[PDB]
């Protein structure tokens, strides 16, 4: 029986995880870098152990990864990074806060983008601080005219990582290799809706903690043999 | 000029200040290690480099040595490969032993030669060694094959393993244009360098990089150094 282990990263800089953060690069906020550490320990003391490393190409998670592996002692593991475990593209919500995005797109628009699962936000105007930021950052260079996103429903995100996943995790996994993944609220929503055959409602409705390792055990054909678990207290 | 190619020895180790010989065993960096870090990245940072992928060893010193640096310059999301191809040297018997223990122990001509030969190996790390289970019963090592499993190692044994995995992997990286940053050991990065210049056996010893500092090269359509090594900061 496989075990896979998640972790989402915590609290980011400026309040930024209430302000869509998206694909902005925002680092974490020693709050959440200590949930990191906590993260980190929690898995030290039930001894966990891992052959491999996902994360995106962010470096929230990235940090929080390296945390981890340093809590338990397994720095020299193969990491390997993707802009495909990114969080969403919030487009042009990006740095926003609630109040700021009402008044700049109407109460309509927004309630839809809320309460949706596969219509995106609008895409960053050239106006809009965050424009070369994130669209010309040398990070996504190799990526395709199609394929570079500016805007992403959760049904986008889900689909840009869910092939991530089969083609390159699953592989491992086969291969009995044990594998950590740290990653944002929604790739990882992408997983688990994939692994436990979850609905758009489901999946819409359901907040993955920050910071606390994520056990799954999975069968020959990678499916979830019990609720997903928790480490800590 | 035809090619950028940076790289850093690991900050100083815990064990560097006890004055240990460290070897394969994984000493984690000092304080002053990581300032050292910390200021290469920053002399990095401050000269606008750019990275395209990255290359260390398996241990900590190097490996937080290079994510300080990435921290530093803004690069986190760059590719990593580790390997312990570039591992420091192993010194075998030596290892977990001071200056002091090894010439109490072995005489102060012997460890001349050690230090001095480029061929000679120290003692092998036995099975009765305070640190054969740590080294040599680590799950780090578990995919190398007997032959490949030193007991303890020569400057030209370390040379002789570090090289096939910078022609097989590091080459191709720099000749495709991607700009690569080597973090990892003295010794090493000697074997990158001595292959670099093409220096003698003896005038490889004599080389001595310091901890922390990153070094540039400017390489040609051979991989040759157009001028020598730069060193980078203050
Ligand atoms: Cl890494």
């Amino acid at each position: 029986a496989y075990k896979l282990v998640l972790i989402r990263h915590g609290e980011s800089a400026w309040n930024l995880e209430n302000r869509f953060s998206g694909w902005y690069d925002a680092d974490l906020s020693p709050a959440g870098h200590e949930e990191a550490k906590r993260g980190g320990q929690a898995l030290r003391d039930a001894g966990y152990e891992f052959d491999i490393c996902f994360t995106s190409v962010q470096k929230r998670a990235i940090r929080t990864l390296w945390t981890v592996l340093d809590a338990i002692d397994q720095m020299w593991l193969p990491v390997v990074r993707t802009w495909r475990l990114n969080e969403r593209h919030y487009g042009g919500l990006t740095g926003l806060n609630k109040a700021e995005t009402a008044a700049k797109h109407g109460e309509a628009q927004v309630k839809i983008w809320r309460r949706s699962y596969d219509v995106p936000p609008p895409p960053m105007e050239p106006d809009h601080p965050f424009y070369s930021n994130i669209s010309k950052d040398r990070r996504y260079a190799d990526l395709t005219e199609d394929q570079l996103p500016s805007c992403e429903s959760l049904k986008d995100t889900i689909a840009r990582a869910l092939p991530f996943w089969n083609e390159e995790i699953v592989p491992q996994i086969k291969e009995g290799k044990r594998v950590l993944i740290a990653a944002h609220g929604n790739s990882l929503r992408g997983i688990v809706k994939h692994l436990e055959g979850l609905s758009e409602e489901a999946i819409m409705e359901l907040n993955l903690p920050t910071g606390i390792p994520i056990v799954y055990e999975l069968d020959k054909n990678l499916k979830p043999i019990k609720p997903m678990q928790f480490l800590g207290d």
